[PDB]
DNA sequence: CAAAACAATATT
DNA sequence: AATATTGTTTTG
């Protein structure tokens, strides 16, 4: 997690989804928030990030998502694998899919 | 030099 | 209100 000031964010990142992901299931309809709310909680009292916001909990994980479908469709050479690189791309896929599946609940319920 | 990620902002 | 985005900072 880039930030202001810190020594390393791919470890960051990671933390912060692996936090996520292992929380796909939680959520609450009476208030969205109560997610994120509840991630920068766990993730600042647990992985010690930093400090976080519930909105900033919707822009930072928001904007691993543009990088994750970016270097998704990129998919050129001139790239080496690395397991920290593939270990975030993995939690982002899992992530996706939760999303996802939320979405299609919706268009149940219209049309 | 350039991309990535945050934190706040712009747009719907 | 919710999201991708926009400006700034950090990582590569």
């Amino acid at each position: 997690a880039k930030a202001q000031r810190t020594h390393l964010s791919l470890e960051e990142k990671i933390k912060l989804m692996r936090l996520v992901v292992r929380h796909k299931h939680e959520l609450v309809d009476r208030k969205t928030s109560e997610f994120y709310a509840k991630i920068a909680r766990i993730g600042y009292e647990d992985e010690g990030l930093a400090i976080h916001t519930e909105s900033a909990c919707r822009n930072q994980i928001i904007s691993i998502m543009r990088v994750y479908e970016q270097r998704l469709a990129h998919r050129q050479p001139g790239m080496k694998t690395t397991p920290e690189e593939d270990e975030l791309d993995q939690l982002c896929d899992e992530w996706k899919a939760r999303l996802s599946e939320l979405q299609q609940y919706r268009e149940k319920f219209l049309v």
